[PDB]
């Protein structure tokens, strides 16, 4: 039995800015392989870095001020007000620093997922805004790769029982071993699982959609291919 | 939540401050050691802080997107790293409780009555008040192993057709039954 | 020196920023892609920063009270 | 023509405005008081207005349908 389907990325993530600024450098090769947590961009941190330190200086000051008054009020050398106001400022500073720190951190646009980044929709030197609609880039885990197969709800059961009645080659709980046949006609050398748990159902058709998972090193398989699973 | 968490704490700091200010100034005006203005203003700020904090708290909370129902989630319409907006048109994902599963049956208003009386006249196998036991037959032809209730209380009526729609309830562990199947209930 | 040290770095951070700003705007003005009033201001900030830094540096330095003479 | 007449004057009002705006920004770029890009946007609007007015004028004129040929 041959089940028609489309290959899809195993995982998709969008790269976006979370701080305002100018793209200083784009540290990645379009179309290369990037790891999750890897810096993909550098937003000119000249200022954020400046504010952050400007802040810490402030906190260092107000903090001393406060700690000194805490001591003094205990001996009434100072009033309950002055200490209150002093500890007030101290708290505000401490807050500012934390916000400064957060923004500086967002200056290094990291990759959320491990996969394959394509073209960078943003040129170096460009202006980037937190909340902006468009994404700077898109990474894609392409190794284990999906193959979305759609069968009429009936067939999914039929297969499901053959799986339990040993009539199908086990591949794991709810998974049968399968082979892939490119629209090329050729036979993808490796083979993978065909999980039976449903992922979606077009109630307007009643048909179900399940996923096959093939190993894809060498990156021979790419999203969008019209293939055929085999049981 | 890096920031929401930051604003929330930034806020709580403030409240802690203004609250002290108030509770104190509430005592000085008490002995005319501070004008009515000074205290009114102090309690003003205090109330504002208290409000700010509550709003910060609410936003932080929404940071963790929970599932409203228990059931089966399908694909996630949103990728990680994506930008999400309150009020946005599209839903991030849809959960569907498929275990007890419904089977919408449509019979002409007449038939519904015919069956309703057989139910009362014991001519139909009771399954509960207003419910008769029923079996399911997939469009496959096969016979769904389990069986369930066929509630007679109407759910909707296409007045343009006069026909009524009632629901059958089948157990569906194993998740063999899925939405959209064209089946047949049997009595 | 906890603070002086902090102000001093707080400062240098600032200068590093305004300095970049200035050096860049001067390029723009040369293409008339920014009013010289914008540049003037940019270089104005740069000079203030540069001044701040120097004063910061001076104060930090005075943080280690040294002995003027050799003796007892 | 109640409206076409209104739109035509509504427009001319606009043009009179943006035109002044432009002519003034034109003296600024001359003294590097503004960027080329600014005088650009200003002159951009000015040209759009001038176009709008001409279209308004044309339409108002057609409010008076005329005969293409001499005949019966
Ligand atoms: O931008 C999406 C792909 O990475 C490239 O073209
Ligand atoms: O929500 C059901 C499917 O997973 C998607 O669209």
């Amino acid at each position: 039995t041959e089940l028609p389907g489309r290959t899809n990325a195993f995982r998709i993530a969008e790269v976006r800015p979370q701080v305002n600024g100018i793209i200083l450098k784009r540290l990645f090769k379009e179309g290369s392989d990037v790891k999750a947590g890897q810096q993909l961009y550098q937003i000119d941190p000249a200022t954020y870095e400046a504010d952050y330190q400007s802040a810490q200086a402030n906190l260092a000051s107000t903090q001393e001020q406060a700690q000194r008054y805490k001591l003094l009020v205990a001996d009434q050398a100072v009033s309950k007000q002055q200490y209150a106001d002093a500890n007030a400022a101290y708290l505000q500073s401490k807050a500012a620093v934390e916000q400064a720190r957060i923004n500086l951190r967002y200056t290094k646009v990291l990759s959320p997922i491990s996969g394959r980044i394509g073209r960078s929709a943003v040129t170096e030197g460009a202006l980037v805004t937190n909340g902006q609609a468009n994404a700077m880039a898109t990474v894609q885990q392409l190794d284990p790769i999906y193959v979305d197969v759609t069968q009429p709800s009936t067939a999914l059961l039929r297969l499901r029982r053959e799986l339990a009645s040993g009539q199908l080659e086990r591949a794991g709980d709810n998974a049968a071993k399968v082979s892939l046949k490119l629209e090329d006609g050729s036979q993808y050398p490796l083979e993978g699982r065909l999980e039976f748990s449903e992922v979606s159902v077009d109630e307007g058709t009643g048909s179900v959609t399940i996923r096959a998972v093939f190993p894809n090193p060498n990156n021979e398989l790419l999203p969008g291919m019209f293939v055929h699973a085999q049981l």
